[PDB]
RNA sequence: GUUGGGCGUUGCGCCAAACUCUAAUUUAUUGAUUACAU
């Protein structure tokens, strides 16, 4: 019947194995348009494939384009894709921030047009156009699988003609396929979006509390749910209450209609051993009436058996799963509880026990985000061996806040122990957070351009990654103490080596910062060298 | 639970389904949450109550019982839901016995009706005919007023009337204006 | 990380070599080109 080229070298790549390649092959044999006769079966099994082809596969952000945006004329990244950590780091006052802006506006058109049907979302701003031009543009470009989307938005000031109209080819495709594998099976995985903003900093307060139970039902249980007021920022904490309650509640009902089967069995195991009944069964034992009875007794007591079985394998790991993955991130606290009086969490830490909505502002935050992480990752993804392996972009800006410098050490690599399979673009000023990602994946960011970080920014001396990556001195740049040392250094490698201010900034500099340190003793050995060779 | 604490304010009257999920649905809840050993009590009284009727073994003791071995069993088998009833009238506790009274009460207003269970992954709570079916979304409109207020009639009584193993069988006066009020003929 | 050579348990495995401005090719029933049937 000379099936064309093109449709034999699509069959050759679905046969290879690709998602895109199956799907614009059931949407060639479901329309007279694209130029061959529609078959339903065979169109509806490429469907079937596409969608079966579509587990295992990460969704990242591989490339940017800003022109004209906030602070940047012309800007172009490429974000790395064997690796799963992108750090930003530079000046306030360089644009950081715009690049998750920027990532954001268009990370919001892809979650509408993957949940909701609106085909809308966020735009360019008349405020937020560089001062004096009249055009802008964001391009992104969506990667999955080896297999890119396209996308740009733009805007061009109401005096003149638009120069750049806006266009979403790919994320209408990508939107397609997710909706298109989730018709033909509901529990299909599904990326996660959102970004957590610097206003997570009161996300955790007794007003949210107060009235979780009282929002609708139906806002928190289904998987194209997962995606309202996600990427405004402010983790949400009120839903997560409301989810927590309801999950403890399951478990606090279920489990006790287990128990009360298994006291119903026992208790049915009796009423069938019950020495006087059997004794007064066995005088009539011939009677069909007697077998009957006793016969659908013991179906009875099989099939409550069943029941109890059926409730044997439930497991629901929703909560557990959530618990460790949390637990494990905030060190020590353990045996997280609900109490009712005033409709209050409690958590346990150095055996004390605690309210949430009283504990420290350094780890509220935390709290919050590694639980709005977790439920929208179980709400996303269902009934699965481990639903926190799904994919998506989290967006976590200012990861700095309300940590001490001991856990910025072990905040990247937790996230990506915990979260295998999720990109963590994020921005930092914190110089213990540089120093644990390869020196390929940071991003410097000064005077509207990009520059790579030097070699070798992984596991080193703090103040190396300081100097070289924020330009800022080890010791203080203007201070009295600070100029003694150099006036003493410069003294001991030159003319004047024990003269009159010789010992006397010797004696000052040795009163403090200790008698025995590192400079001070190498300065002090190396006089004694050179006044021995005179 | 002090008799007077539920006795005011009753003067007036209200019978909602809405402020009756919200109320049945702390009272399954708080019941079981802690507690969790009158659970086991209340439902082997549930099973040994229902398995009663069962119409074998009652056409078996409706024929010929001239040997006292089945009236003496049938005795016994009394004697056990007095004694589980009385033990769950020994343990005094409120929020735990009126469920179960309040659960009668629509057991026999609407007639062979089995238990009474509250899903809750969808809320659906379900009543058990030999088919299952949902009272927040089926049963009409006015199939909930009344249920409502024989709720409520029950759960006073309940608390108005300590030990009584049948707490729904008190006295006084209930006025009810217009009992025609959203039914089907 | 990308490019050209070689062998053949060849819709590609291995071997032997190289290069780093901050930075990888996809459209037919169309038009241009190579080639067979004319
Ligand atoms: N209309 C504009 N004209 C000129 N500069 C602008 C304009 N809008 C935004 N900017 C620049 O954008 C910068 C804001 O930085 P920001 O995106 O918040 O990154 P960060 O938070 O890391 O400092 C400012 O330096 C500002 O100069």
């Amino acid at each position: 019947q000379n099936l064309p080229s093109r449709i034999t070298k699509l069959i050759k790549k679905s046969e290879s194995g690709d998602f895109a390649s199956s799907y614009q092959l059931y949407k060639v044999f479901g329309s007279k348009e694209y130029g061959v006769e529609p078959d339903e079966k065979m169109s509806d099994y490429f469907k079937e494939l596409s969608a079966k082809q579509l587990e295992g596969g990460q969704l990242r952000v591989a490339d940017i384009h800003l022109e004209n945006y906030k602070g940047f004329e012309s800007l172009i990244m490429d974000f790395s894709m064997k690796k799963n950590s992108t750090i930003l780091v530079g000046n306030n006052g360089c644009g950081k921030s715009t690049i998750l802006d920027a990532i954001q506006k268009g990370l919001t058109h892809l979650s509408s047009r993957l949940s909701t049907r609106s085909h809308n979302g966020d735009g360019i701003e008349k405020h937020e156009l560089r001062k004096g031009q009249n055009y802008a543009s964001i391009a992104i470009n969506y990667d999955y699988m080896g297999i890119r989307f396209p996308m740009i938005i733009a805007t061009t000031e109401p005096g003149y003609e638009d120069r750049a109209k806006s266009n979403y080819s790919g994320i209408n495709e990508l939107g397609s396929i997710f909706k298109t594998a989730h018709s033909i099976n509901p529990n299909v995985s599904f990326p996660l979006i959102a970004m957590y903003t610097v206003e997570r900093a009161n996300d955790v307060s007794t007003r949210d509390i107060e009235n979780s139970e009282e929002i609708k039902e139906a806002q928190i249980w289904d998987k194209f749910k997962a995606y309202n007021k996600s990427l405004t920022g402010k983790a949400d904490f009120k839903l997560f209450f409301r989810w927590f309650k309801e999950l403890i509640e399951i478990e606090n009902s279920d489990n006790a209609d287990i128990t009360a089967l298994r006291a119903e069995i026992r208790a049915k195991e009796k009423d069938l051993d019950n020495p006087l009944l059997k004794a007064l069964l066995a005088e009539n034992k011939n009677s069909e009436t007697t077998k009957k009875l006793l016969e659908d007794h013991q179906n009875s007591l099989k099939v409550l058996k069943e029941k109890l079985n059926s409730y044997y394998s439930v497991n629901s790991k929703t909560l557990h799963t959530v618990e460790d993955a949390m637990y494990s991130f905030l060190p020590g606290f353990s045996n997280l509880k609900l109490q009712r009086a005033p409709l209050d969490l409690i958590v346990d830490k150095n055996n004390v026990s605690l309210s949430v909505l009283q504990l420290s502002q350094g780890e509220k935050t935390i709290l919050a985000l590694i639980a709005d992480i977790a439920r929208r990752l179980t709400l996303l993804n269902p009934n699965s061996v481990n639903p926190l392996d799904g994919t998506g972009i989290v967006l976590i800006d200012e990861i700095d806040l309300h940590l001490h410098p001991s856990w910025q050490q072990n905040i990247i690599p937790r996230l990506e122990k915990t979260f295998k399979n999720i990109q963590f673009i994020v921005t930092t000023h914190s110089p213990q957070v540089c120093h644990t990602i390869d020196s390929q994946n940071i991003w410097l960011l000064k005077n509207g351009q990009k520059f790579k970080a030097p070699k070798g920014v992984r596991g080193a001396i703090s103040s190396w990654v300081l100097e070289n990556l924020f330009e800022v001195a080890q010791r203080p740049p203007e201070d009295k103490y600070t100029k003694l040392l150099q006036e003493y250094k410069n003294l001991v490698f030159s003319e004047k080596y024990a003269s009159e201010d010789a010992r006397k900034l010797g004696a000052t500099l040795s009163q403090h910062f200790g008698p025995d340190d590192e400079t001070l003793v190498e300065l002090k050995l190396e006089i004694e060298k050179r006044i021995w060779e005179d």
